[PDB]
């Protein structure tokens, strides 16, 4: 603790919010990485494993959930800069399986904008490409595409799969070999490899069982991404411009565009953002839309990434819970990794107060 040097102030803040949050909510441990002003900063919290017990770490993994959401957006993103992708082109244009079923009238920016009208979650049984190409063949939503949000894991998983086909790989080989190093991001996966199994950390489900997400069909693109916090503030700094990483910067700043409004949001490709300065109620609201239709309304033409935004991103499995939020005007964001699964609204608060704390009223 030092005097007139903002990183003790920094801390402090965050300690304040976060030991009481890991109390109440009875978390084992958590990372918080925040940058402002250029400087970042990693703050770590309490156990990765409880038995047997391992702090956590700067190494320490984390599942992120649906953060992994916006990579298989940025993948889409950097298809398209690459002239690999149109997003206005039907789901069975790039899928000729599907040609002649519903699919017929889904775009590409439907299933990247949750406004396909496939349902939340996967149907438990299917376990292959068959059956899923037969579900897909069989299915027609309750409306057209592109009138209603259902946030959605199996629009999110046809989205990276055609991002990766258009690229020539899979989807795994498109994140792990393409995307996650020409972002710097070594010590993000979908598998975790050996060497980093010790750095693991188990979640804690709500019975308290250590447990680990199991990766079913098109799950990486749903909800794979095991990683660390100063890997996502690396992520949250290059999608703020602030690195020398040019078509991985266009593809990232291109996940930006608006596509939708539906209640209080403005749905991007797979990020969600609001208008800022933004109230924590509009930003709480914006964060209860995952298990709900909402009615959607294009944005025609699209909103160009903008700079006096919040854009955020929550993500849970059964045993963490995470949430990403950045500023791109103020060039601050913050990552918040914890390894119990406990409420949004929690950590849509804890964020908001941490990032309304960085700089003065004017
Ligand atoms: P985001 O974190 O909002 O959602 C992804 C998480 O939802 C759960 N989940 C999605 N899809 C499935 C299936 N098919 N089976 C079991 N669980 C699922 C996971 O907790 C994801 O991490």
């Amino acid at each position: 603790h030092h005097a007139n040097i903002d990183e003790s102030k920094i801390k402090d803040t965050v300690d304040d919010l976060i030991q009481p949050l890991m109390q109440k909510n009875n978390i084992p441990g958590m990372s918080v990485a925040v940058t402002v002003n250029g400087k970042n900063y990693i703050y770590n919290y309490g156990l990765a494993a409880k038995q047997p017990q391992q702090p956590v770490t700067e190494n320490t993994l984390f599942e992120v959930g649906s953060l992994s959401k916006t990579f298989a957006a940025t993948l889409a993103s950097y298809a398209q800069v690459s002239g690999k992708l149109s997003l206005d082109q039907s789901v069975s244009h790039y899928v000729p399986e599907l040609r002649g079923s519903s699919f017929d009238h889904v775009s590409v920016l439907n299933v990247g904008t949750h406004t396909s009208g496939l349902q939340l979650f996967m149907p438990e049984d299917i376990k292959n490409t068959t059956q899923l190409m037969a579900y897909l063949k069989a299915w027609k939503p309750a409306d057209a595409a592109g009138t209603h949000r259902v946030y959605s894991n199996i629009g999110t998983g046809l989205l990276g799969m055609i991002a990766a086909k258009s690229l020539g790989v899979s989807y795994e080989d498109a994140i792990e070999k393409t995307l996650l190093p020409q972002l710097g991001m070594h010590h993000s996966y979908l598998k975790v490899p050996a060497d980093q199994m010790e750095n693991y950390a188990w979640g804690y489900n709500k019975k308290d069982e250590p447990v680990h997400v199991n990766m079913e069909i098109l799950g990486n693109e749903a909800y794979g991404i095991k990683t660390t916090s100063s890997d996502l503030l690396r992520y949250v700094q290059a999608n703020m411009g602030q690195l020398k990483l040019a078509k991985m910067q266009q593809a990232l700043t291109a996940t930006h565009t608006g596509y939708f409004k539906s209640g209080e949001i403005t749905q991007d490709l797979m990020w969600e953002q609001l208008p800022y300065p933004v109230s924590l109620p509009n930003l709480l609201t914006g964060n209860d839309m995952a298990m709900t239709k909402s009615v959607a309304t294009p944005i025609v033409p699209p909103l160009p990434p903008q700079e006096n935004v919040w854009i955020n991103k929550t993500g849970s499995t059964n045993g963490f819970g995470a949430y990403i939020a950045f500023v791109p005007a103020k060039k601050m964001g913050i990552v918040m990794l914890a390894n119990k699964n406990y409420s949004i609204d929690q950590r849509v608060t804890v964020a908001y107060k941490i990032l309304s704390s960085l700089e003065g009223n004017k």
